[PDB]
């Protein structure tokens, strides 16, 4: 019954290789008055290839409910469009807040970590990975708690996030998230990638081959994660083994969290996103 003209159009949020992106206010029914990101893709544009993958990103949203990933409200299509209407985040990304702060407190990282690890740990339990775990992919809500975009599931990109067995196009398990993960730990506290070079060819080498050096004002916790999030063999990585997430979950790194607390988002975050009279 959902089609476009149920949908108020306000602004246009962005546009890239996905489609155009909306701000859009619904108009009609229940839900009437509410705001949503109104994600549009010209057929067109998509080819024989390119059709089956956006068949499945749906067949994905669909299947996923968690308060860490984007939800998917409704979904239609026309003759020449293909139509997605999710959540509108108000508070931002971290992509924009890592830039701004540069780096990263430990208590701030822990924060958002522990949110994604629930959100990966979901994903992984669906049989989902997740192709593209950058900054530019988790979202900020009003509040201040993570919303991972839709934009890397699955069943190109930053080479500078993927794991060995990526970059060597061997593969891509529940595994390599893990390492894009310790990856995005390692750029939130320092402020720098972990394995960088001169060209795109030198940063992949390295990937493969470089020990990493770790940064010395990391505290002992923070280096053992990272140091067991950064096996070049997936299988001996942290979340490869028999308890899973539960090994991440269990790690001195995360002995401060409440993972009950943080679920139900009982936790105050980081950033909360957007007086003088006096009188006896
Ligand atoms: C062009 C896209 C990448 C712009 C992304 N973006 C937003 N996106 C969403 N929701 C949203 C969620 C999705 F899962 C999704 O795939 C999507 F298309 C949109 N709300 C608010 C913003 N605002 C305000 C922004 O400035 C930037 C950060």
């Amino acid at each position: 019954k959902a089609d476009p003209s149920q949908f108020e159009l306000l602004k246009v949020l962005g546009q890239g290789s996905f489609g155009k992106v909306f701000l859009v206010k619904k108009i009609s029914g229940s839900d009437a008055r509410q705001l949503y990101a109104m994600k549009v893709l010209k057929k067109a544009t998509l080819k024989v290839r390119d059709r089956v993958r956006t068949k499945m990103e749906r067949d994905i949203l669909v299947e996923v409910n968690h308060p860490f990933i984007v939800k998917l409200h409704y979904a239609f299509q026309t003759e020449g469009k293909l139509y997605l209407i999710l959540d509108f985040l108000r508070g931002g990304d971290l992509f924009t807040r890592l830039s701004k702060e540069v780096m990263f407190t430990e208590e701030d990282v822990k924060f958002y970590l522990a949110e994604l690890a629930l959100a990966l740990d979901h994903l992984h339990s669906l049989g989902i990975i997740y192709r593209d775990l950058k900054p530019e992919n988790i979202l900020l809500d009003e509040e201040g708690h993570i919303k991972l975009t839709d934009f890397g599931l699955s069943k190109c990109g930053t080479v500078e996030y993927m794991a060995p067995e990526v970059v060597n196009r061997r593969g891509h398990t529940q595994s390599a998230d893990w390492w894009s993960f310790g990856v995005l730990m390692f750029e939130m506290l320092t402020g720098t990638l972990p394995f960088q070079g001169k060209d795109r060819k030198e940063t992949m080498t390295m990937i493969l081959k470089a020990k990493l050096g770790m940064p010395q004002f990391l505290s002992p916790e923070a280096q053992s994660l990272l140091r067991m999030l950064f096996k070049r063999n997936p299988a001996n990585r942290l979340g490869a083994g028999p308890d899973g997430v539960e090994e991440i979950k269990r790690h001195s790194f995360f002995s401060t969290i409440d993972w009950n607390k943080l679920y139900r988002r009982e936790i105050h975050p980081p950033f909360k996103p957007a007086t003088f009279y006096f009188d006896p």
